[PDB]
């Protein structure tokens, strides 16, 4: 199974300049729970952004050209990276944009951050068809002292 794990501000926004400008301690915190112990897909320029890997997670990074770090896992096509992973339950795809596009149509489940922050970005989660979807648990939370706005935790399963 393929699952797809992001957090999205005002119009899908999820990232400028190649960084997330926002900062809240309480998704990261559902991000790690959330991914440890299971293998994580990447493109390139999210390894760029995270800039170290995981850890507690097999780290693949898809990449065009070869890979620049023996610490984490180098796969040149979607394929490869889902053979990768080997036989397990749950395979997390952790992004950018254009690696959310190409396995969108692969994921049966979706973990969502909506995220109350209006957000000028370069890069947009995939327009997806909500008809295709289910909402099977939601969370919402104000802001307060370490998370400066407010945010909604969603798992959505493929109809
Ligand atoms: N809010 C969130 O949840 C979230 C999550 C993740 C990332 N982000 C943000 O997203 C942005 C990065 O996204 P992005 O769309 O620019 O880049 P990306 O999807 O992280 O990386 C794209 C790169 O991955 C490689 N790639 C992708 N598909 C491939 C394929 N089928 N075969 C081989 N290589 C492939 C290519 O590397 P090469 O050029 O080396 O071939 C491509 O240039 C940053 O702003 C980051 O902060 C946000
Ligand atoms: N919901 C969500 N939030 C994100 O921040 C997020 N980020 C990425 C890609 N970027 C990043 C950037 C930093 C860390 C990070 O530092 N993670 C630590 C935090 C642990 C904690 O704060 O409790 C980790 O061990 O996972 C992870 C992913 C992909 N999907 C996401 N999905
Ligand atoms: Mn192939
Ligand atoms: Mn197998
Ligand atoms: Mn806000």
């Amino acid at each position: 199974m393929i699952s797809l794990i992001a957090a999205l501000a005002v119009d899908r926004v999820i990232g400028m300049e190649n960084a997330m400008p926002w900062n809240l301690p309480a998704d990261l915190a559902w991000f790690k729970r959330n991914t440890l112990n299971k293998p994580v897909i990447m493109g390139r320029h999210t390894w760029e952004s995270i800039g170290r890997p995981l850890p507690g997670r097999k780290n693949i990074i898809l990449s065009s050209q070869p890979g620049t770090d023996d610490r984490v896992t180098w796969v040149k096509s979607v394929d490869e990276a889902i053979a990768a992973c080997g036989d397990v339950p749950e395979i997390m795809v952790i992004g950018g944009g254009r690696v959310y596009e190409q396995f969108l149509p692969k994921a049966q489940k979706l973990y969502l951050t909506h995220i109350d922050a209006e957000v000028e970005g370069d890069t947009h989660f995939p327009d997806y068809e909500p008809d295709d979807w289910e909402s099977v648990f939601s969370e919402f939370h104000d802001a307060d002292a370490q998370n400066s706005h407010s945010y909604c935790f969603e798992i959505l399963e493929r109809r």
